[PDB]
């Protein structure tokens, strides 16, 4: 496996692509070339072979070779690695472009000593890689460009002088992808030079010495990432995609034939959720509920989505076929909540994702909960065959994904807007910033060979499977993977496919346990930091990470950022007193990526199951806890920090009310004073703030403590009574 | 000439994929196989070669060949064409499936005589075609399925007996895409079978005799359509795609190297329109103009669009139904994106059209004239023969009315067959008035693009090359539609449109001949002078032929639903003023029957229909979907109502006024029932009158009845207006 058939592998390449055509007794001229091309990564050679390339070793005038006999007069006029002019007629190395490419090297042993001839041979091979190979997969692209711009803007211009031509050195601005399209040859050459300097033993130090970023790029590219280029090149071939599909299918052939009718049915419903049937819902209703339904104003609730409203309005019809007055009635609201739970589609995977694998979570009705549990355990037993095989060295599988599943907040500004084919770099950098690990609580459905995405899928995952990863095969060339998978993010970059930009995410499957311990360590670390900063007792448990999904590491890292803003925009004493009040009731700041109805701080204090809430944030008085959902996008918010501060507004509301006396079980916003203030300025801030006194107060609080001081002024010039009311409470708390 | 590159070509294939491994009579054996493989369309052999397939002619037990050495015992059990079992070690042919497909044939000299064995070999090759080749491009699919269904539902069950197994005959319903997905072996089998009976000369008559549809399908497939199969197969290959791209790149190399900065700039903005800048618009108001904008009910007028409301509403945060809504009409012209291709599509190529301000009109003309000169080099080259280019298109660009129901309401990966057949019915020719931007090699479509064009260029077609593998073709392109079918790609269904480029003059001639033909028909049916010009086809865009053919259908429904004498009277009046029934695919503000009579440019109106009193003409824009009306027939009848409103008024004072609806003696009637019908009619008396008129002559009698019990006065009033005769 290692250098075992690895050395057997490289010898297979030289076999087919290297033709030793000389007259000076081929024996020493061959070994020489072998030692020459040996410094080149084996994958570069395998990609060349895949591109139909051929390496010809011949003596004499190379321009007289069968392959080069057709070159245009202008092509015989060339330049060397240093930019010096020369003629092919009297040169020793040439890489012929065209889609029947060839690399002609003039036989010689000077390569061992003459490091200037070697350097040039590698420069030409670098041209092959950059111009003839990587172009077939839209590379180099943004990643390499960043390297060029890092040099072009570096302080010590030594890197610029070592690799940039005068044209590049003189470009007035950073090199954009536009520049790359119209000056491909220039980018291609800078690449080849760097590659050459890295491959040639003696010059490598020269590269790392004057072009650090170029050295880092080439070091990581040749030692690691180049295997991915080969994989991606193979993924573009009709016959290689088909061969790979056939071998995976054959590997799961016994498993596929052993599937029962029940097994097959389980995989199908997993892939295709079951919509609720109109009739089944109706017969489950009581006469009183049927009457309540057929007369309820559906399009007036805020607890129902469009699909749901449409579904209900249809049921409303089936029943029928057999300024004031706008809000739902007393029990119409309760009825709709209860109805909401019954109309959700039966979706195995969605159940796992919402619960993060906690399938016993009492967020749904016991009967449905039990059926989900049954299918899950049955699917797990079904997926027992690991991917490991004697047919593939490394296995990569693909997944097109909607960025909104990870962060709907960044998803809103990811696509340019002026040109849909492009991604905004600022949002991209923010997305990538703290993305180191990911978790799949549900069963990932993946493609054997990469396929085209839908408009809303701008994420393209390339996943390296573990040989121990268990999975099942699907006839449409897909695999269903076992639940509870850990993923290490190796690289995140902007790429181009079919003339459209996407975010490539390279990930490696690892044991989920490895990722859970990282989460656990962070939870302990963030508490030690804040217990100290807030002056809370040592060992105090305030912050909880309930993390189980695909953007895991970001949920964790953003919490530090969220609390930093919180402390920066709010008065220390207000933060201490309110927080100490929460801690006195064993409360928690909960950061999670599973839906809120599945967080104990909420569900253990609910009377009925349907009395559940899922949103960006939530403050639960009974448990004195703040819950913040990461992946969702809050209304009128542009940050999770704003969402958190909004909820802290509610806690401040609670504590101020509490300080009023030994009873009240309400909010300071429930005061006759604030109510009147609300009736007056209630609609001068955000629309969401007009919902009720509680929400108006929270919104006012949020805006008054915005990182943007302008937003804070707005509250004073639009809601003067409120601006003063809030500051009155803060002082009331601080002075207490 | 023809066989100059055919015979020598086929021999190159035989050379690569045909290995003769026999005793020593390697001359007669080899020649026999050649005669055998001869009957097969050359393209199948080339496609087999493309997927790595090999053909071996051997002696004795075929299973003893190296290629079938690893064959599992189970696969050694085969069923011949007739469904009878057989043992490979006793058989003469076998096609091994797999990433390294192989075909093994036992050498014989009596294949011409022993037709049943020849039939079996062709059957195995037919299996390679459906199972190993076509499956790589998602075929067979809907087109073939129709053939199957036409066979199982034909009067005589002859065809079934000849080509269907029991699994197929026992099917209770028609074969759906779902059945084909879970019975691929069965479908692939019937295909191979049909293929075989067609290829074996002696068996061709039997096929044609008991299974006509199958014969026709295979006849048209092996004689021409297969060429497209090869083309699509090649379009899957990385190296084939890049080789085609490179030849085209080479052909345009001098053109590309000679491009200036200005030239490149034009090609750029042609691809990406320039949205209006706020700072630019605001600075053009300043004084009272800003004041007016300051406090206006934006989301009120129906003259603006959603995208246009936001921009305007945004102009307010950066600083009505009277003469101020007039201010919005003017502003609407100033906020459009600078989009060259849209301007050409809206005007149908008439760039002098006075539909936008002079400053912008001139800017567009200069850019267009400059682009026309840049694209001077035609694709014709010595580096390649027939070139196909590709284009993904939003169906709403052709017909937004069908486009609303094209995609299955539940499963968006599926196409509604009913709308498909409607869309395809009269789609025979198309015209491009703007610059088509096509892909050298086919690429994936966006969500709202379900049409996939495969266009055969003409060596004379002029184009510009782009670095991203696309070509910008010259404007004024003519296209003949060769085939339209439903296909599957990447788990989604699409509409494949095979079109061939021809001189635009050739298409304009078809439209011109149709205009004379339709006027001859209605001049006779309406009793008008022999050569009057009533109906005009102002056709310039991609759904050209449908605009023309639906005109006949629209007028037939117009006649069949309205009193012959009301029609005759009103039209004679329109002709008296030299009016027209204008069926078009360019926007209304660019017709003439409208713009020559506008007092101001901003007073222009674009919509599904329009009636202009001054020119006595009815204008009907095909491509769009009526914001109210359900179809074009209704759209027309609605406008006719306006014509009636015009004539009736004329018959009350042939020297003053014009509309009976404008009479104060009707306004009141509008005060009562005006809100008792469609919300469109609720707009005003003219629209109400037009709407009421439409309903009364509807094809749905129910509709007719409603106006009776919902608008008893109007129903009696209108019937009194038609009285004027
Ligand atoms: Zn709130
Ligand atoms: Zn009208």
């Amino acid at each position: 496996e290692r250098n075992k058939t690895q050395e057997e592998h490289l010898k297979e390449i030289m076999k087919h692509i290297v033709k030793i055509e000389v007259k000076g007794e081929e024996a020493v001229k061959k070994e020489a070339a072998e030692k020459l091309l040996e410094k080149v990564p084996s994958d570069v050679l395998e990609m060349y072979k895949a591109i139909g390339g051929k390496i010809y070793i011949v003596d004499g005038d190379i321009t007289k070779h069968i392959s080069l006999e057709a070159l245009s007069e202008d092509k015989k006029k060339i330049k060397d690695i240093y930019g010096k002019d020369a003629l092919l007629h009297e040169h020793y190395v040439y890489a012929k472009e065209g889609y029947e490419p060839v690399l002609v090297i003039q036989s010689s042993e000077d390569y061992v000593e003459n490091t200037e001839k070697a350097l040039n041979v590698y420069y030409e091979i670098g041209k092959i890689l950059s111009r003839d190979i990587l172009s077939k997969i839209n590379q180099p692209y943004q990643k390499f460009l960043d390297v060029l711009n890092t040099i072009k803007n570096a302080s010590d211009s030594d890197g610029q002088d070592l690799l940039f031509t005068n044209q590049l050195k003189e470009h007035p601005t950073d090199f954009s992808v536009e520049f790359l399209e119209q000056n491909s040859n220039e980018v291609q050459e800078v690449f080849a030079k760097a590659f050459a300097y890295y491959i040639e033993p003696q010059h490598r130090d020269v590269l790392q010495l004057y072009a650090p970023e170029a050295f880092n790029y080439m070091d990581k590219f040749n030692e690691q990432e180049i295997n991915l280029s080969l994989e991606e090149l193979k993924d573009q071939r009709m016959l290689s995609r088909y061969e790979k599909w056939e071998k995976i299918k054959q590997h799961y052939q016994h498993w596929s034939d052993s599937l029962s009718e029940e097994g097959r049915g389980l995989l199908k419903k997993l892939q295709i959720p079951i919509e609720p049937k109109k009739d089944d819902i109706i017969h489950s209703l009581s006469q009183e509920e049927k009457e309540l339904l057929k007369r309820i104003q559906i399009d007036s609730s805020d607890f129902l989505s469009t699909e749901e409203k449409e579904f209900l309005k249809k049921l409303q019809i089936d029943i029928r076929d057999s300024d004031s007055s706008n809000p739902l009635s007393e029990k119409e609201k309760e009825f709709l909540k209860k109805l909401k739970l019954d109309i959700q589609p039966y979706d195995i995977n969605q159940r796992l994702q919402d619960t993060g694998g906690l399938i016993d979570s009492p967020s749904i009705n016991l009967d449905v909960r039990k059926q989900y549990k049954r299918d899950i355990q049955n699917i797990d037993a079904l997926l027992h065959q690991s991917i490991g095989s004697t047919l593939y060295n490394k296995i990569y599988l693909y997944e097109n994904m909607n960025i909104n599943n990870l962060t709907a907040t960044l998803g809103a500004d990811l696509v340019d807007s002026t040109d849909n084919t492009k991604i905004n770099r600022g949002i991209f950098n923010e997305f990538k910033k703290n993305f180191k690990y990911s978790i799949s609580s549900n069963y990932m459905i993946v493609d054997i060979n990469e396929r085209p995405a839908l408009d809303n899928e701008r994420l393209k995952w390339r996943i390296q499977l573990s040989p121990d990863t268990r999975a099942g095969y699907l006839e449409n060339g897909k695999l269903i993977l076992q639940r509870n998978i850990g993923l290490e993010i190796k690289d995140v970059q902007i790429i181009k496919q079919s003339e459209k930009e996407y975010i490539r995410i390279d990930a490696k499957v690892v044991p989920k346990s490895k990722i859970d311990t990282k989460i656990q360590e962070a939870q302990l670390n963030i508490n030690q930091e804040w217990n100290k900063a807030l002056g809370l007792p040592k060992y105090t448990k305030l912050i909880t990470f309930n993390v189980h999904n695909r953007y895991a590491s970001n949920i964790v890292e953003s919490a530090y950022l969220i609390l930093n803003e919180w402390k920066n925009n709010i008065q220390s004493d207000l933060i201490k007193k309110v927080t100490n009040y929460l801690v006195d009731g064993n409360g928690r700041f909960v950061f999670t990526d599973i839906t809120l109805p599945n967080i104990a701080e909420q569900y253990t204090h609910q009377d009925e199951i349907y009395e559940q809430v899922h949103s960006k944030g939530l403050y639960v008085p009974e448990s004195r806890s703040i819950l913040l959902h990461g992946p969702s996008k809050g209304v009128e918010l542009r940050n999770d920090s704003e969402g958190f501060i909004h909820e802290f507004g509610h806690a401040v509301d609670d504590y101020a009310g509490y300080l009023l006396d030994k009873n009240q079980s309400d909010l300071v916003t429930n005061s006759k004073k604030f109510i009147d203030i609300f009736k007056e300025e209630g609609s001068n801030l955000t629309s969401y703030g007009r919902t009720n006194e509680a929400e108006f107060f929270a919104e006012a609080f949020r805006l008054m403590h915005s990182t943007d001081h302008a937003e804070r002024l707005k509250v004073q010039k639009n809601a003067p009574k409120t601006f003063q009311f809030i500051n009155d409470q803060i002082k009331f708390i601080i002075n207490s």
